[PDB]
């Protein structure tokens, strides 16, 4: 199976965190294979920006609704939101994330709660909201992770829990979709680090490591949704993706399902 | 180094979800090895058989705090209160956990919300409270975690995700407090399926699999953590530490810290 710009042809996608960074490039990638969209964020003039150029580059269509994802209510009432807007959905691209500092941890829980209740809740109570047209559609979800959603870095604590928690659950998710015969993928995308300026600032004086193009990462969370692959990593090092791959959990995972009563699915 | 039970005669051990299970066993351990300790757990009724049985056994002392896990303002007051109590901590073991049973996923977003809030948050507000006694006696804090916690397995989802988020986030913690030399161990305890009512109960015509005995689970829980062992698995299966070690992310994180500003820890 190899990838070709038809497949996103006449899609509907919802892009979360797509004021800027990769976001922005993956509604760019999405416009310029006629998808029809729907972004949000917090800013409308950013998303109106966006938008704009999204047309510009050949979107078959392109909104945005703009609000925040602390707010489990408008999570949830954007997704029916976004579906009555292009009639249905194909593609769930949770993308956003809460505003992120590198620092050793010291107390600040209320900081905890909210990285977890944005970059973790929101995105269970979305992909809940939208699976039901998914279903119809037998589309696709990509979760955006990181490498510190496979592995531990010092400074980041409460981010990596919360991509750490993404990874529990959605795996759990897509067994059980794929163990009830429900035809929707669930793509977990590894990033390295990219380019994007919030990125860079940062880790301005703190880490050295080079980063990827944030065009080019954008496409491959398409292709690899688009190819309903378990997981896409996309790093500068050809070895993250062997020495993150974990083979010892995926022999695991099988031989545990032996002990289900497959009746129970 | 070899274990000895001396290693906790005196030490100040505290204890949450003691009120039975694997909880329940370690505070017999501890006591049998005359260690100081409080425990804590929601069924007052419940602590108190457990700590008069602690008494018998010869625990230097031993005290209870009945409370739910799920207020975070009890968390914190918890851990000062026993802190007073002993007179200082020389060991934290974090093991209580909110209801679940096995059922595939739907829609329940206040018992996610309410499983991340006892099982993962609840966590960390009481090992923020706990360090800095820790601090002055080099202590350690034993997380209880599962194999659920390392890799999925169907009808858990929200149980797996706060099992994987207490990863991240205290996996990170740990190698914060070595880079920043301070001698605080941080013991991330991987369990298979043990022999307890309630896990027995929840399983029960779902899940058809060998458990292994509470008690002897509970001690090598305490004697991990005593060894100051980064991690501890403890499952039927002698293949089962070697499937799940992941030591490819031992080696990716290892060349990642090379990318970090020493100067920062
Ligand atoms: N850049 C990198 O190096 C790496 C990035 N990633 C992953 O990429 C994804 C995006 O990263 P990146 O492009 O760098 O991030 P950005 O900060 O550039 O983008 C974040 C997006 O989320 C939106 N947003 C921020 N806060 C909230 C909120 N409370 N509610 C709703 N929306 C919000 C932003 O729009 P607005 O602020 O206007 O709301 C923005 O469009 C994440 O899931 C991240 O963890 C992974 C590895 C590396
Ligand atoms: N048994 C097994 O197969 C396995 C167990 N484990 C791990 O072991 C640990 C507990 O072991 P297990 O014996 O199975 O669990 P149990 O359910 O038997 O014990 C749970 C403990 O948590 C306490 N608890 C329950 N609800 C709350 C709450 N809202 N606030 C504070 N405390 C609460 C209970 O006290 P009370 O009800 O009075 O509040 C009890 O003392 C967990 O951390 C778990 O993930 C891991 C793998 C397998
Ligand atoms: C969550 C308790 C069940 C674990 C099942 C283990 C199958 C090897
Ligand atoms: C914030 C994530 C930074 C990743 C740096 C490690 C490079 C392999």
């Amino acid at each position: 199976e190899e990838f070709r710009p038809e497949m996103l042809q006449g899609k509907k996608v919802i892009v979360t965190g797509a004021s800027k960074g990769i976001g922005r490039e993956m509604a760019y990638h999405l416009s310029k294979m006629g998808a029809h969209v729907v972004l949000t964020a917090r800013s409308e003039e950013g998303l109106q920006k966006v938008v704009s150029r999204c047309l510009e580059l050949g979107a078959a269509s392109a909104h945005y609704i703009a609000g925040t994802m602390e707010d489990m209510t408008f999570a949830e009432q954007f997704i029916v939101k976004a579906g009555k807007l292009m009639g249905g959905l194909d593609m769930l691209i949770l993308n956003h994330i809460t505003q992120t500092s590198l620092s050793l941890f010291h107390d600040d829980i209320h900081s905890v709660r909210r990285v977890m209740e944005v970059n973790f809740l929101s995105y269970v109570v979305m992909s809940t909201a939208a699976l039901p047209m998914l279903k119809q559609s037998n589309g696709s979800i990509a979760v955006i992770s990181s490498l510190a959603g496979k592995m531990t870095q010092p400074m980041i604590a409460p981010y990596s829990a919360s991509k750490f928690a993404l990874d529990g659950f959605f795996s759990t998710i897509r067994t059980e979709l794929y163990i009830t015969k429900v035809n929707v993928s669930i793509t977990l995308c590894v990033l390295g680090l990219i380019d994007t300026e919030t990125a860079m600032k940062e880790i301005s004086g703190i880490i050295n490591a080079q980063a990827s193009p944030k065009e080019e990462c954008a496409l491959e969370i398409i292709k690899g949704t688009a190819l309903r692959k378990s997981e896409v990593y996309y790093d500068k090092s050809p070895l993250t993706p062997i020495l993150l791959g974990n083979p010892g959990r995926k022999i695991m995972e099988f031989f545990s399902l032996r002990y289900y009563n497959k009746d129970m699915f």
